[PDB]
Formats: structure tokens, C-alpha cells, sequence
């Protein structure tokens, strides 16, 4: 379950855009926040709260553990150059200092009331996620 590069909740999933493709179930689809959701007959054990929380822990997949995380929000980043995406512009994201390797993508972000994010980039002792909170 920790392990999981995606949120499953009761009636959704959600999962990083470049990481899948749009299906019948899509439910949301949103580039500026790399970010898919689909419906969902089975239902899952994770739950998005509705809480403020910036801080943290994330499962970093390079590393094999999960790490306590403290982070800023930001209405707005340049993420670089991959190789799914050019440069662009993502939208509703939590920085914080933390490792993060191409890869890393889709790995958790948990509050103590539960799942409000998923590593999207990242770089050079920071990692960033995309706050699932605006999208439930
Ligand atoms: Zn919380």
C-alpha cells in the first residue's frame, strides 16, 4: 500500500498523467497538474482529506523509505524539460527539501488525516508535489 504510485480512494483514482492514458473512466484530466483521475467500481483505501496541512511524510521509491517532509505552497512552477514533458508550467504545488530521482513520480505525500499529494518533479534536494486537494 505505501509502496503505491497512486491514490485510491472509495469511488477514484488518481495518477500522474504521463504515467497512464485517458481511458472511459476519466473523470479529470489536467496537464497543468500532471494529473489524472478516473472513476472507479472498487473501492480504495486511501482518503484525501480537506485539511490545510503542509507537512508531512513521502515514499520515495529511489530510496526505498518513506521521509518526514516539511513544505511551501505555490500557485504556481517551471518544471524543466523531461522527456514526457518540455518545459512548462504546473499549477497548485507543495515544495519541499527532499530527495527526488527521475522516477520518483506518483510516490505519496501523507498528512496525518491523509493522502493530499504526489511527487510530480523534483530536483537537487528538492521534491515537489501536486496538492490533490483542489482536484477531490
Ligand atoms: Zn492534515
Amino acid at each position: 500500500g505505501p509502496s503505491d504510485m497512486f491514490v485510491h480512494t472509495r469511488d477514484a483514482i488518481y495518477k500522474c498523467a504521463h504515467l497512464t492514458n485517458p481511458t472511459d473512466e476519466t473523470i479529470l484530466l489536467a496537464l497543468t497538474a500532471d494529473l489524472q483521475v478516473d472513476s472507479t467500481n472498487v473501492p480504495g483505501p486511501d482518503v484525501i482529506p480537506c485539511c490545510d496541512c503542509t507537512a508531512g511524510c513521502y515514499y520515495s521509491r529511489s530510496k526505498d523509505r518513506y521521509f518526514p517532509v516539511e513544505c511551501v505552497s505555490h500557485d504556481w512552477y517551471e518544471i524543466q524539460e523531461s522527456g514526457y514533458y518540455p518545459k512548462h508550467i504546473q499549477y497548485n504545488l507543495l515544495i519541499g527539501e527532499g530527495h527526488c530521482e527521475p522516477g520518483d513520480c506518483g510516490g505519496k505525500l501523507l498528512c496525518k488525516h491523509g493522502v493530499i499529494g504526489m511527487i510530480t518533479a523534483g530536483g537537487d534536494n528538492h521534491v515537489a508535489f501536486t496538492d490533490l486537494r483542489p482536484y477531490s
